[PDB]
């Protein structure tokens, strides 16, 4: 398997907070998405709003630092690095694409569920009902569920 957190208490901070939703529905966003995972894992997750975090949450746009430039509106909408330190466990989004809540647009929880997989060590699946398929598609959020492939994957690196 590849990296994964040697420890089970993992936090989080936000660095920044996307123009294109209210800052409090991007708190709930990652909240959740984070929540889905801990949901089927003995992972426990702590948001700190200042200080060192695991997972950093970033958007961002162009070349950002790290070496692999996002790329304008729309074809590559995220990116996250596997566990390690420093940029490790850090999801990036693509401030080119137009976040939301909703159907609109790309749902970043949704999005957000599938970068925290990565942060968490997961890679892509060749399930199209798992949520780590890579395209994105919009569910319905208050129905949304990991499938089946994903919690085996996510399973098999922790518990
Ligand atoms: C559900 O969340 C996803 C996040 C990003 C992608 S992506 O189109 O940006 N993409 C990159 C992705 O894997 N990063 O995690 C797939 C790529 C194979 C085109 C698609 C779905
Ligand atoms: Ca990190
Ligand atoms: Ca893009
Ligand atoms: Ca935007
Ligand atoms: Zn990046
Ligand atoms: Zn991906």
């Amino acid at each position: 398997m590849g990296p994964v957190w040697r420890k089970h208490y993992i936090t989080y901070r936000i660095n920044n907070y996307t123009p294109d939703m209210n800052r409090e529905d991007v708190d709930y966003a990652i909240r959740k998405a984070f929540q889905v995972w801990s949901n089927v894992t003995p992972l426990k997750f702590s948001k700190i709003n200042t200080g060192m975090a695991d997972i950093l949450v970033v958007f961002a746009r162009g070349a950002h630092g790290d070496d692999h430039a996002f790329d304008g509106k729309g074809g590559i909408l995220a990116h996250a690095f596997g566990p390690g330190s420093g940029i490790g466990g850090d999801a990036h989004f693509d401030e080119d694409e137009f976040w939301t809540t909703h159907s609109g647009g790309t749902n970043l929880f949704l999005t957000a569920v599938h970068e925290i997989g990565h942060s968490l060590g997961l890679g892509h699946s060749s399930d199209p009902k798992a949520v780590m398929f890579p395209t994105y598609k919009y569910v319905d959020i208050n129905t949304f569920r990991l499938s089946a492939d994903d919690i085996r994957g996510i399973q098999s690196l922790y518990g």
